């Protein structure tokens, strides 16, 4: 029932593929109620996310930097990245105490899982 927007379907990473480049997904949260959201790399080694994890209120929208770090040597054209980004939102309707959003979003899951909102956001080179 929540109307949360999680976008794009796909990052693309344009040549030269050797430097570090920054792609962008975002998590809008249209909905009358916080939701907290977290975001998981298949190849952590080749890409920094910020935030990993954060709360979203309500009407606010969310940035997320994907930062891909490069690689030793460029691909083959051919070559289909398989690198994904599982971006999991669930709600967050309890008080963090100041604590992040990691240290509280096990008990989050094991809660809401059910209801969880996700999206599997997928990486092409170019
Ligand atoms: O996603 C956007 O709207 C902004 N994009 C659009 C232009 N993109 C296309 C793409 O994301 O595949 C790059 C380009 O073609 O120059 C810029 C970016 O990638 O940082």
């Amino acid at each position: 029932m929540s109307a949360v927007e999680i976008s794009p379907d796909v990052l693309v990473y344009k040549s030269p593929l050797t430097e570090q480049s920054t792609e962008y997904a975002s998590i809008s949260n249209n909905s009358d109620q916080t939701i907290a959201f977290k975001v998981k790399t298949t190849a952590p080694k080749f890409y920094c996310v910020r935030p990993n994890a954060a709360v979203v209120a309500p009407g606010e929208t969310i940035q997320v930097q994907v930062i891909f770090l490069g690689l030793t040597e460029e691909p083959a054209a051919d070559f289909k990245c398989r690198d994904k980004f599982l971006v999991i939102t669930l709600p967050s309707p309890y008080d963090l105490n100041g604590k992040a959003v990691a240290d509280v979003w096990s008990d989050l899951e094991a809660e809401f899982k059910q209801q969880a909102i996700s999206k599997k956001i997928k990486v092409k080179y170019l």
